């Protein structure tokens, strides 16, 4: 398309949501190619990422770890407005792995605290995609400071199968998945800093160990545990979208599987099916497609079970709905 | 499936065998749906890793490390006795990857000292899925103390290719892979302990480090080398199926191939062919098949190198037959 | 037959340098013929980093890498193997492209003064991993870099699943090696007369299973600045990528990976529209790219602290006119 051809394009603005949640989106898209605006704050944060008061200075894009989900259909063009509040104390800018060219926007993005700039892009291509934070000799430690979120691009008819059956979400969930590096002291203590550059060393120092410290799904241990548990009801169908930016991750749901799994987040590549654990490596997005069976609570989880149950990287569904005998049931309970 | 139907279903008392072996059955099922009966007492037991005689205080179904490979087929029923004998002292449970609902088991199986229960869940998928203990608040710490196994969910139809040739293997081996965390003294030299509840703050420390002292198959540095060396003949068929219930491993076979491999461990998700190094995530179950083209000895790794030549994680085959000079010829044998 | 396989062809092809790849037709040419390469072994001290930081090498062929040797599937591959008498250790040589005697390493262990002829058969199609493998050291030769890839490519080129063509412009070979070299109390990396002198001290750095270096074509920012790899817009490049010894997770930062191998076999069908791919350590895999953009690309392993603080880290530097539809600032940055 020529400029004066997209210039002429229908402009829908989305106002975007919270991880876990999804802004309102149509599966199917709505007529020909749209021109879809976000507009997204960077803000710089301390937030606290355990139970003993652990703090990190986060990078937070729209306020959040991860930063929300974009959902576009392909051959649309995501036109984001990024703004660097006059308060920041860092240049910021954005890698769109679902973007062609300058670094994924990087290259373009550039911006000192009080400036913002407008990129725009063609989605090309159908999948969940990562997006990052990419400063120019400060690449890794913007992006393990909370500094990526993910965008889904549909086709354009939908999701399918391998063969042609749609598949049709009633839900869905964006889990964005971090490794932290937080210093210690001498004894073994999280280290405390007032301001995001004079941790810069310390933390380093720790991500040379290429071992984190914390493992968390929306930017928190049990942040999507207990009363921030995902929710759903036996015959619903959910998309569970999982990112991670920098580090491999091994999506498992205790007591569920993954119907249908994009494991490399790209919707042309046909998914795996009836998968136990799926594979996400550091830098990219996987989808999986499940339709719950059983009621009860569920562990979604990073099947390294250390860095679930030891670093983080646990989170609950709570399912509503009959119990299935035939599928699972307690022929002897429990006793002597 | 009603309660009644299910009750009309015939019943078969399958023996386990200890890994690498795998149980008497049939590729292609035999009559409908059955409910296949297995029985497994854990053992909390010692057992040595290496040649230097390193203890680990091992959770062990039916005995051993991994637990047994039980083989089912889709839409079997798998009824599992799981017994907890008084002489052990901690509670153990069950979750079933292959399994739907209650944490894959988990949640139904909570066994103390003196405690059995009885679980029956439907096999509604084909493939290879990992079992473990999973009690809560001390998930990672037993499984990591060996408490892992696998089952086979087979299709009624047997293997089949991609594109429906059948693939039928004349022997199958199952290779469990444990990554242990032996605590060390401060000379370096690995501590033993008196009771398993002694060594459980010192084997968390060193799990959290994500970097295990040991990487073995079948509970212990070379346990599938010398007269313990899985077997082959040249033209013959065999199915390797491998496991890692908390830790990725990228197995390879060291002067062969991977002809057909479900890397994923799911049936209904097409094979890679030709492969070289495969990759099973941690938390998950893979299926290779080869046909040996040549005589010898073979090495089968993890290829991370390091783990499989330092750390334990090699196996050998034997295979006896002709050489065959076509597929490799020493042209000029080592000479000055 | 016997006479069959001594009637095939005998061609001999000399090798270049990574990330370069020697002359090749990607449609073979006539039927099956014996691919005759020749490589010496060369044991020496490479600097790998801005530091000055020093590893005693392996070098199939004087690099790291070693080479991409290129054949046709069931042509055979017929490697002259050579072991200089100032050499200190016994070498081999694994083809996972091979079939018997551990890749061809039971055939081919040769002594300093020594040298050996393999050939085998190349029965499948991909890119695969080659590696020294001396029984009971083999960890230790594959991490001081004694490691390469060759490619088989299919006797009618590449397809994508539909079995149309693919066909590349160019081609490149990232090789990515994982270091694992030693440090005083101070933190200052060691330095040691013979390669021998570094075994123990290495073997506990390896055992930490932490690379110290991870770097492409053996040494930090190999593939950057005035050795950035090269296309144009419109142009095709296929980027052959290995690691013997541990996984990586290729990312062309600006671009994607259309269709790519990720197992490196190419009888296993594409991946398609790639934003980051994953190779298991002791794999090759293949990337190919339409570059739609000029400008500059970094190519890394995307763990982006193995990447910028380790070394993995290479460049595209891209010509052509720039394309507004695909990406367009529409507001660049203001205060
Ligand atoms: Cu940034
Ligand atoms: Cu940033
Ligand atoms: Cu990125
Ligand atoms: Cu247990
Ligand atoms: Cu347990
Ligand atoms: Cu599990
Ligand atoms: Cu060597
Ligand atoms: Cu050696
Ligand atoms: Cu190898």
């Amino acid at each position: 398309a020529t400029a004066a051809e997209i210039a002429a394009l229908p402009r829908q603005k989305v106002e975007l949501v919270d991880p876990p949640f999804v802004h309102a989106h149509s599966q199917v898209a709505e007529g020909g190619p749209k021109v879809v605006e976000f507009t997204m704050v960077i803000e710089e944060k301390k937030i606290v990422i355990d139970d003993a008061g652990t703090e990190v200075h986060a990078m937070a894009f729209n306020g959040t770890v991860p930063g929300p989900l974009m959902v576009v259909h392909q051959d649309d063009y995501l036109e984001l407005t990024l703004i660097n509040p006059e308060t920041n104390t860092l240049m910021h800018n954005i890698d769109f792995h679902a973007a062609t060219g300058a670094l994924g926007g990087g290259g373009l993005t550039e911006i000192n605290p009080g400036e913002k700039t407008i990129l725009r892009f063609k989605a090309t291509k159908p999948g969940v995609f990562v997006y990052h934070c990419a400063p120019p000799g400060m690449v890794p430690w913007h992006v393990v400071s909370g500094g990526n979120g993910a965008i889904m691009v549909l086709p354009r008819e939908g999701l399918h199968d391998g063969k042609g059956k749609a598949l049709t979400y009633d839900k869905i969930y964006y889990v964005g998945e971090q490794d932290f590096y937080v210093p210690r002291d001498e004894n073994g203590k999280y280290k405390k800093y007032e301001a995001p550059g004079d941790a810069y060393e310390d933390t380093v120092k720790v991500m040379r160990t290429l071992t984190p410290t914390h493992v968390v799904f929306n930017g928190a241990v049990g942040a999507l545990t207990g009363d921030k548990a995902m929710t759903a009801a036996v015959g619903e169908k959910v998309l569970i979208v999982h990112s991670q930016a920098n580090r491999d991750t091994r999506p498992h749901l205790i007591g569920g599987h993954g119907d249908y799994v994009w494991a490399t987040g790209k919707f042309n590549t046909p998914p795996d099916v009836d998968q136990e654990t799926w594979f996400i490596p550091g830098g990219a997005a996987g989808a999986a497609f499940y339709t719950f069976q059983q009621p009860g609570i569920y562990a979604y989880v990073n099947h390294n079970l250390i860095e679930a149950f030891e670093l983080g990287a646990a989170a609950h569904f709570k399912v509503t709905g009959e119990w299935n005998d035939d599928l699972m049931t307690s022929v002897l309970a429990p006793s002597g």
